[PDB]
């Protein structure tokens, strides 16, 4: 059973990646179950979107009064050390909001930390259905 935790911003870094104040420590918070399009994408650089899913992101997270992090039932880092988790900014999972807004796919799913994939799934068909942004 999954459960929500405090943690406080430090900074926003992309549309997926933010970096919070966790248990005491900064750490590095990459978004389970979305890919947005990328300023600093590795090879590419800044894709179609990536400004407004990075402006999107920090707007949301930045003018919450409560920032909590929920953890799968699987891994709760990557490989890059970065925590795997559902960001709710004053109640509002934002994995769900980027995605409803036609602007995140939901990613390739790895199980077991897959415990919101299809309420995200719906979210998408919404945002396909309506033509937002990465569908337009």
């Amino acid at each position: 059973k999954l459960h929500k935790e405090p943690a406080t911003l430090i900074k926003a870094i992309d549309g997926d990646t933010v970096k919070l104040m966790y248990k005491g420590q900064p750490m590095t918070f990459r978004l389970l179950l979305v890919d947005t399009p990328e300023t600093k994408h590795p090879k590419k650089g800044v894709e179609k979107y990536g400004p407004e899913a990075s402006a999107f992101t920090k707007k949301m997270v930045e003018n919450a009064k409560k920032v909590e992090v929920e953890f799968d039932k699987g891994q709760r880092t990557d490989k890059y050390g970065r925590g795997l988790a559902y960001i709710y900014a004053d109640g509002k999972m934002l994995n769900e909001a980027l995605v409803r807004q036609g602007l995140a796919k939901v990613a390739y799913v790895y199980k077991p930390n897959n415990t919101h994939e299809q309420h995200l799934r719906k979210s998408e068909a919404q945002a396909k259905k309506e033509k937002l942004n990465i569908w337009s």
